[PDB]
């Protein structure tokens, strides 16, 4: 029996994901994905890329409606009928729509037809993870609509410069997409709520400190770690929670009205708030780690390079440029990595960059790798150590 | 070991994918889906909804450079400099396109960083097969990113309406989709390749021909089946091919430039060319079965009801209207009905309609129901046969 | 001086049939063959029996030998010798050929007894009425040299049936002409040509289309012209050039290996081509012109009736049926039109009919003659136009 | 107007028919010929060369019937009713043969649809007259249907020989025509009364007697015309007839059964009958006239060459052969010679001979022609007398 065989899959692979840990079924999750494209038949690969598509757009629409944060806060499953009155969607549409949505899990339906939260409908709840949905179907979609006719009509060029790749196509302007972004203000909205989601696991699970560290001293009022671009500064909030004793002055440095979101969620005391372009000169001189997460990758080469030359001046001997982002593979790189690669491409004019890549920027920067630290698999995230040459 | 266990599960799913048929493998597939959303973190579900977007764009850019092709009938492994080369791409972008289309499957990366086709290669390097990306790229898209404002403008109506949907806003037109498509030659230059796509398997598999037949007489001169709207005439061709030896005219019905498409492929005898518009009365009298396949999915009830009424005088009391397309079930319905129901809400304005819609629809056009033939699983498309009341 | 008396009649009569047209010079014919008959002594006249005779067996040996078509399209006279040797013919044959059909006009003879093409030259080299000569010699000739003792060995009975006519003695079969033919592929293969030959003037040059159409409307999808047994199409392509602007299907209709053969030379468009027995009933329904050239003449009242009968139950109030056949006169006959009746009943069993023949068959069918439209002169071609009674 | 004009043309040629004398009128019905296929369109000439061929295979009916004898002996119009019921046919048969026949001017129709004879009627009333046109159906229409394929299977040999042409296809035997006819009762009795028709005008027209004769002497019981195959005798009557006291004796040779049928008509004295076969030697010897008249074209050279050579040992110095028979000219000969020259080709395997053709064979027989008599034109009949060299 289909059914029988279908089920019995399911338990076991549930078993085998319930037992690993959460890069085990990370693992798992890849495989069957590669399983899936590789028994599929030619015109199932069709009706995917015609198809899948309409997630995004569905879940923006349940996300205009409040559906999800409505949903997931109901006691017993609710009816269409039900839901479209309460959210003030047309019945015929509400029904259709969730019928949709249950086809891939974004709710569940019961066997009386009726609707119920799922794992999804609880994730497009969340602020900062509604916020990305929002993101990708706002910003990110019209650039990759708009990448393959601005490749043909320019003979397929190599993109280098931020100022000269899809975006400017899909959104008529010739400014760059940072700079236009910051000129929309429910797109600058959208944004700050994307910051409150804070990445697990993160680089503390195993960065040194102690080693790392060695004999330093923090006397007279130095720095032990400048969050540069740190956005909510959750980094800065989880060392001093790790390592409540360690001494030395921890910096959030962002742009002010980042730092004002900030305000409501930094412990009250033990982290300061620095209003700070990373596009001019770094004030806080002899830092020990001065830290760039998920800075760099937006930037091509040469304006990654400003940023850091921006801050080597600053440094001592003993300071350290630590730059957390992603570090994917020479070869076999996984769908998470090279599709952000594609992404940034057509938005930023930026790369994803192995780990060879990130040595060959930094030394024009006047610095060579210390130390390399991964801690998310199999997508590779890790913490690098720069000093000077 | 983590590795070793997801190999495991790999060659076991491999194993009963090969142990059963395709509408088991089409189970275990959508099995594999459904454990993949069930097992995503959060922010995995945020990923792969702002990622899976990108395969549409890439699998575009290369149908644009002809990599499917090329790469199809390659004999040996290709470095992405000799593909680059060949094709007459930028080299980094060449290079950053395979990996990003390897993560995928759709090339395969050799263990020394090459490049060889996979199964998902050979399927977009078919005329017919790359059309249907194509038109998921060119039309499907524009509606569905269309549809979020589209709604919210309007405050969530229930689309009814042809000329009252999301492609009026998404093509800045007040035509409907099919009056304009007419007027756009490159889009009915794929559209022509996409009709020559035929559908495995047919409704022959499961229809009881000499049943259905009982003791008609195609005596005199009688017509066996009406393709109404055939296309290229498949559904004649594989009739006269199944039952070689039954009596009775075969008759193609479309619009004149189709009609002249279909006549390369066409067999030498046994099937005749008759333009008809569907929009007018049934010239034919008294065929024995008149065949209306993936027709009254795109037309809304008002149309679709025209339709069939336009058939039903010509009639005779062993005559059949044989309707062969999507009966989605009452619940449960898997991705691909309902993700094809939102698609042609947004497009078209019509529906998918279950057994009983079709039943509540046909009837109002004079006709009951005698049987119904499924032929895949498990989304339903089955072939049904309507006599007169 | 007699020679020069009868140059002078052959210069005024020459310059009477220029002054005149086409039905004039026709008449003028007939007139110069009713003096030759009353001018000629009676040994004239059984020399003019014994030997007109052998111009049909001179005709189909130029014919086997290609003289006519080769003559044509020579640019100089050519000796007997050198014809002779170039189409392997012996040279006294040759020679005495030649001389022969120069008597008769088949070549003409030069003052130095050499030969160049004349009009029965050019006319004998073209393929359609080359192959009515030679349907003449093979099909003809039998069934007229089997007639005398046919009719003595029956004592002269009324021929009524197409199974019991000198066909059958001629050619040893109890089938009909009709049948038997179907056996036969040189006879097939000459009629093939045959039906390659269009007759000039058609019932288009006096048809007033305009005037039997009045208000019929095409709309929404109706036939105009439905040519049963059409043949090549000839009348549907005359049709379609005369009145390029006049809606509605046209329609030619014959049996399977006569519409391939009109495949090569009908118009891309605009003429459906739909295999019909018209000993079946009429799949066309509510046609303007339902149109039988030629068609009846070949079958005795039973049969012709039958198809008659056959269209009647398609046709709407406004439809007709357009008879275009020979309507000999009541009196004064002319040799084309009894030769072809003595023919006809030799071969076929059939006869030409009278305009009160004509009405009195399409009485017993239900129809009533509206209007005739004759299109030749003196010999009798009509369409004549008949509706439901 | 067509009629006026038609009408006026039959006017004056009749006028100007009237007023010549018989070689002006077969000249004046040869332009006519000529005009006729010169003025025909393409498509008359195939229905002329369909149709023509009729007239023999229907005057051949009404001859069975004895039609033209009966209304030859008419006092008033007869229906066609009326001469059905007389001669034993068929009304409606009778009716489409009379109607055909008055069409080719074999009887007249009057305008109340009655029938009268004309003189084509009288003509085929006379018995030698009929018993031609019998003549013509019976054994030339075979010759000349059999001729083509004969002559393409033989890759168009030069016919020489009477055991070797078209005759031996057409009667399926071995023998000569001569020969198989005598062993066939029916086809005797026909050609017995073909002997009884005379053609006029005859070679004593133009032959000067006197002259030829000088001083030759009839003492002692020499011949002065010896009619070798002379038939009913004819040209012996008309000898003595124009010559009563010519002295000398006037012999009929022949057959015995042709003599037989001869005396009825003789003259009781003054023509002796003698049975002599002319292959075999001359009994009469030195007669002044050796005639041979329509005897020698019936033979090929090597055949005609024995019937001289069986007479020239009878020949004294003053004795002359007289050959009386067709003398066609070196160009330009008239369809009635070469129509000839066909058949006997067909039939006998013999030829028409020209003046210098003649000579020739004539000398093979020692013999040298001294005067050539005409008596016939535009066609040649002439008397040829030869000397021995
Ligand atoms: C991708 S978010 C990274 C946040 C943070 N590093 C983390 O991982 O938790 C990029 C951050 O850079 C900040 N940013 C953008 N432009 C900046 C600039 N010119 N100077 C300083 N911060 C900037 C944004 O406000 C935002 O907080
Ligand atoms: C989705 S394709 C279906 C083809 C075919 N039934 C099959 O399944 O193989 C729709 C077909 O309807 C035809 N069509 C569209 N409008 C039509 C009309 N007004 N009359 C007749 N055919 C029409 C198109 O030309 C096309 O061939
Ligand atoms: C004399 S041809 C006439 C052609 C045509 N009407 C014209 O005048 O140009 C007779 C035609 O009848 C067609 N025919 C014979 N039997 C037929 C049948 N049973 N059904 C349909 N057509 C038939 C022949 O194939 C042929 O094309
Ligand atoms: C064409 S008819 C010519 C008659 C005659 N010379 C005339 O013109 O009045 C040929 C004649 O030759 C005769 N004939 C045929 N064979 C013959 C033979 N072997 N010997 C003698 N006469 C023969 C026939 O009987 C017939 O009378
Ligand atoms: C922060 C963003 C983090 C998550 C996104 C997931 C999908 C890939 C995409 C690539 C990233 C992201 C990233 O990695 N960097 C920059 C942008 C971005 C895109 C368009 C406009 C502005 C920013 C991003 O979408
Ligand atoms: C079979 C059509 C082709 C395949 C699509 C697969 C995904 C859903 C979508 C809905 C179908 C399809 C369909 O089912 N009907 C009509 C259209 C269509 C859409 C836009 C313009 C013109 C036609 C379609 O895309
Ligand atoms: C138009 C046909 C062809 C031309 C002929 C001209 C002379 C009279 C004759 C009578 C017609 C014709 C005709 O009129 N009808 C049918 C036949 C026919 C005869 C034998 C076998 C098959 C067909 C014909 O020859
Ligand atoms: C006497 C014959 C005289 C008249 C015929 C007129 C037409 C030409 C044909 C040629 C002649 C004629 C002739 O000239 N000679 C011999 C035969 C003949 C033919 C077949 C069998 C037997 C005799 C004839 O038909
Ligand atoms: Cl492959
Ligand atoms: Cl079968
Ligand atoms: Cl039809
Ligand atoms: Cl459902
Ligand atoms: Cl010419
Ligand atoms: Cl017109
Ligand atoms: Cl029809
Ligand atoms: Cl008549
Ligand atoms: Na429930
Ligand atoms: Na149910
Ligand atoms: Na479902
Ligand atoms: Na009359
Ligand atoms: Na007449
Ligand atoms: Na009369």
């Amino acid at each position: 029996s289909n059914a029988e065989t279908v089920a019995a899959i399911k338990t076991l692979i549930q078993q085998l994901a319930q037992s690993t840990d959460q890069f085990g079924r990370a693992e798992i999750n890849d495989a069957l994905r590669e399983l899936q494209y590789s028994l599929e038949t030619p015109f199932d690969t069709v009706m995917r890329m015609s198809l899948d598509t309409a997630q995004v757009a569905v879940a923006r629409i349940g996300s205009d409606l409040g559906l999800f944060k409505h949903l997931s806060q109901c006691a017993s499953p609710q009816s269409a009928e039900e839901l479209a009155d309460h959210l003030g969607c047309g019945r015929e549409l509400m029904s259709r729509l969730l019928r949709y949505m249950a086809s891939v899990r974004m709710v569940q339906q019961t066997d009386d037809i009726k609707y119920i939260s799922s794992n999804i409908t609880q994730t497009l709840a969340v602020p900062g993870l509604e916020a990305g949905m929002r993101h990708a179907f706002e910003n990110l979609w019209p650039v990759l609509m708009a990448l393959p006719d601005f490749l043909a009509e320019r003979k397929y060029p190599d993109i280098v410069d931020a100022k000269d790749t899809a975006f400017q196509k899909a959104f008529n302007t010739d400014q760059d997409c940072f700079h236009w972004l910051a000129t929309q203000p429910t797109r600058i909205a959208n944004f700050k709520v994307l910051l409150t989601d804070e990445r697990t696991p993160n680089f503390l699970s195993t960065f040194p400190l102690e080693k790392e560290l060695g004999s330093w001293s923090a006397e007279p009022e130095k720095a032990l770690f400048v969050d540069i671009g740190g956005g909510m500064g959750h980094a800065c909030i989880r060392l001093r929670e790790k390592y409540p004793n360690q001494p030395g002055r921890v910096i959030l440095q962002d742009l002010p009205p980042v730092l004002q979101a900030a305000q409501a969620t930094l412990p009250l005391s033990g982290i300061e708030s620095m209003p700070h372009n990373f596009h001019t000169p770094q004030p806080v001189q002899g830092a020990k780690f001065y830290f760039l997460r998920l800075i760099l990758r937006d930037f091509p080469d040469h304006q990654a390079l400003e940023i850091l030359q921006n801050i080597v001046p600053a440094m001592d001997a003993e300071s350290r440029i630590v730059i957390d982002d992603g570090v994917p593979p020479e070869k076999g790189a996984r769908w998470a990595e090279t599709g952000t690669d594609i992404c940034i491409m057509s938005a930023l004019g930026s790369k994803e960059r192995t780990q060879r890549q990130w040595e060959e920027l930094a030394a024009k920067a006047g610095l060579q790798l210390q130390a390399l630290y991964q801690y998310t698999w199999p997508v590779v995230n890790a913490a690098m150590v720069f000093s000077l040459q």
